[PDB]
């Protein structure tokens, strides 16, 4: 029971991808916690988290294959200042993401193997959704007023008492 | 044992200071509570016990020693009637207590003591991450705006444990 | 809606008072704890705390009719070595805070004001039983001595049980 | 409240090592559940995440400093087919880390720092704690013989 | 890992002396025991398991670090018969091992390893804080008077329900 | 009260071996658990701590007779590195020990004293038990073998 090179090729090119977003996701969380915001801080935690776990799923697939996965090899990472290129860095990545996944579910349901290709269009699913939160909340800044959003995030209310 | 003066000083010299930081610290807070913003008169509330409990442990480190602890004499304790400048004043005397603090500890820890260095390098820490936190604050109300920042502390509170 | 000046240099002299007042009793009860007199050392712990509920309540005063606190100023701290120093200095401060409390309260009483005499017989009450305690204990350890009280007071921290 | 190049420096480099680190002992894990060694793969997950924890701290500390941290240089890692060998790649790796440790330690405190210190001082105590495991486990598994350690270690108890 | 037979000399010292003030403090409350002194047997059992606990961790370290634990060492034992002459053999145990563990605080420290550094500094405050107690009891004793001292430790019941 | 002087010795030298056995004991206890042995770390804790009682009502008594016990002076300690050798000494040590608690029994009760002969029977039967399960621990790793003997106790948790 062997895989096909390029499925091999495919799936450590995810690997990397999803590598690379937790690298980044978790910099960004604690560049927003040392800023002192809260809110986008542990929303991008949990979203560190939820592509920790992709990448898991996504190495015990390739693990039975009988393969080697490779963790040596990991994309550019990207740093910005304002929210504004967290954003955008994060909808850059994302977008390649989902090229690469429809590319790869295309010729992987092509090419007669099919655990791999669900487990492809679950994380296409998962970043997709991702993308329509980044999407909606770029256009909420946009409109809103960077400084006027800003004071969303951050509170000191005595949230302790519940 | 008796310990020798420098240690004594030293210690002395750090008791006037946190009893400064604890009177203007309490006065900060109740001046607050006066203008009606309730969360930072909270927060400062609980740095004033922090800084009691710091001149309560290095009250008992000097006696230790049959040293003779001063309460009579003060430092320069000074007031703001906005958010800026008191804050701005925390962090001068803060930056005076860290330097102090490292030179002793240094000059100390050289004369073969390290329990009382110890304790040194506890309110060391604790001071840091009061330094930390005062300056994000100060940055976050320069880049914000001070009544945009203001209305975000003024009510909405809410506390019920149960 | 402000008081006059009499009023507001009374209240913060009194607030330097207090605070004078928290500082020797937490010595007495540090140095007492120290010594091994535990006992002591709670009721003295127990009458700080007590004195600065009223240094915050007073100050809340202070500034309730737009005042300016002061923290800068203190009096004098006198330190002893036994029980007895101790408790006569302690009853020369309370005795100088009666007598000084009196003279605000009537002075004030006279100008058309009430809520600051009335947190003044509040304190005026306090220190009075205080004084009361601190008088039969000096009574007390003259009618009985020195090593015997001590005895009394003293308890092994066994921490054991 | 700026530090010093060289501490922020030596805070980087242990983090970038400390990173390798992670994902090795998670890539080994991995390996070991695939064969069946379940409590070998308990004990290597534990451990990987003990030194996210570590990396988690350290990061920290360095942006606490006006750092600038880097996630994206990785140092080399090494993989293995049994026992013995990954488990000597895992000690070359702490020696390494506890020699620069030692080095950043003395030279820290001969630069008034401290927190800092106090902090190399803790990873330098755990890992200490690691390599005494990890050379105790690799004499245990010379004495005894792979097979006979091997089905020590089996478990073959999966629900279905 | 190999370690330098200085920093091995000093935990085996450490190690002698410990393990002789722990027979000791319970020879001696096994005699306050038997004096019907109860509360002082207490603490002496209390502060013999701290004692025994230091040699734990002493003994772990150096077991630790490739070294041969001898337990065949073992420095004088003295005992007394009234509570004065305990207490101040006690008392200078207890400033021999602050003598000792500070040399060599400061030799290994000069040695590059800082962790048994860091139990020596745990062991070292202890002392001092139980010579502490040693003094202040002492000091409190001579001007209290003996008979009246005891006559506040003794008590007449049955073996008290632990 | 007085006793007599031959009963206090005969005490003097059971609480110097036991002594000497809690220090074996626990020894030999760190020795093993810092190879990973577990169960037979936690055994010998055991036993260690058994002895620490037998030693402290042994201090009981003497003590009770108007005597000075002896803390200065332990007999001595002898090291193994593998798990035959510790056994054997183990072995040897209880041995001599109930050798010297039948005399002392049989002495001490031809001086009439009784309390004393029923503590020391207490103890000559622990040890005489301690000497069982060593026996059948050191002929069980004889007939098996040192290495699936060592391989069934490991834990590794
Ligand atoms: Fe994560
Ligand atoms: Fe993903
Ligand atoms: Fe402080
Ligand atoms: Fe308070
Ligand atoms: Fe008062
Ligand atoms: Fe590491
Ligand atoms: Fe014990
Ligand atoms: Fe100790
Ligand atoms: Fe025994």
């Amino acid at each position: 029971m062997q895989g096909d090179p390029e499925v091999i090729e495919f799936l450590n090119e995810q690997l990397t991808a999803e590598l690379t977003a937790i690298n980044q996701y978790f910099l960004h969380a604690k560049l927003q916690d040392h800023k002192g915001w809260t809110k986008l801080a542990k929303y991008t935690r949990a979203e560190s988290f939820d592509e920790m776990r992709h990448a898991e799923v996504l190495t015990d697939r390739i693990l039975l294959l009988d393969g080697l996965p490779n963790y040596q090899r990991l994309f550019h990472v990207r740093v910005g200042q304002s929210v504004t290129e967290m954003f955008q860095a994060d909808r850059e990545v994302e977008l390649e993401a989902i090229d690469r996944l429809r590319r790869g579910i295309e010729v992987m349901r092509a090419k007669h193997d099919i655990t791999s290709a669900n487990v492809f269009e679950a994380i296409l699913a998962d970043e997709e959704h991702h993308i329509d939160y980044l999407e909606t909340q770029l256009d909420l800044i946009e409109k809103l007023g960077e400084s006027l959003y800003l004071s969303t995030v951050i509170e000191q209310t005595q949230p302790d008492p519940s």
